[PDB]
């Protein structure tokens, strides 16, 4: 797979979603160094803009081919190619907001292709998501473990707030290769996602993300 997952790779992403009933679409493209764990993306809202909610609930839904791993931890996402992988995620925010996501990752014409579907519900109208009071994610650690023939990850994820403090989410994701792939044992993925630029109404947004697997035993 080192022959097809090159040291520099591009991707395209399409998102269809709704948050508290507000429909939208995003198209974007990105690039990065899969073995170094780094990538950038530029996203454009193509339907439903400007979004009446915080961009930050969308940013983690877009790119698992770009996680650096030690040589002795199998990289489940890279090994799944050429066929690729899918994932499903649930985010429970502390004020009762919920985001559920499904995703398909494939490799076509030498680029990764990501398709995301998202449903956000039950965000309070006066809360930090619908009032756009958030200011980016703190760095996170996703605790990975194999279960039921799939790879699971759990995160206690924290969103900075305008007026101070944090807004918390509990996140669980199941990642599933489209063909049999060697599952890793338990380990951690450290993630930091930054919004590097955006226009005033967040209809054009650029991101940078660093993701690195680390042993949690040994």
């Amino acid at each position: 797979n080192m022959a097809i997952i090159k040291e520099f790779m591009r991707f395209k992403v399409h998102v269809e979603g709704s948050v508290n009933g507000h429909e939208f679409e995003i198209e974007g493209e990105g690039k990065g160094r899969p073995y170094e764990g780094t990538q950038t993306a530029k996203l454009k809202v193509t339907k439903g803009g400007p979004l009446p909610f915080a961009w930050d609930i969308l940013s983690p839904q877009f790119s698992r081919a770009y996680v650096k791993h030690p040589a002795d931890i199998p990289d489940y996402w890279k090994l799944s190619f050429p066929e690729g992988f899918k994932w499903e995620r649930v985010m429970n925010f502390e004020d009762g907001g919920v985001v559920t996501v499904t995703q398909d990752s494939s490799l076509q014409d030498g680029e990764f292709i990501y398709k995301v579907k998202l449903r956000g519900t039950n965000f309070p109208s006066d809360g930090p998501v619908m009032q756009k009071k958030t200011m980016g994610w703190e760095a996170s650690t996703e605790r990975m473990y194999p279960e039921d023939g799939a790879l699971k990850g759990e995160i206690k994820q924290r969103l900075k707030l305008k007026d101070g403090g944090h807004y918390d989410a509990e996140v669980k994701t199941t990642y599933k290769a489209k063909k049999p792939v060697q599952l890793p044992g338990a380990y951690n993925v450290n993630i930091k996602l930054d919004i590097t630029s955006h226009n005033e109404d967040y209809t054009i947004v650029e991101q940078y993300e660093r993701s690195e697997g680390r042993h949690s035993t040994g």
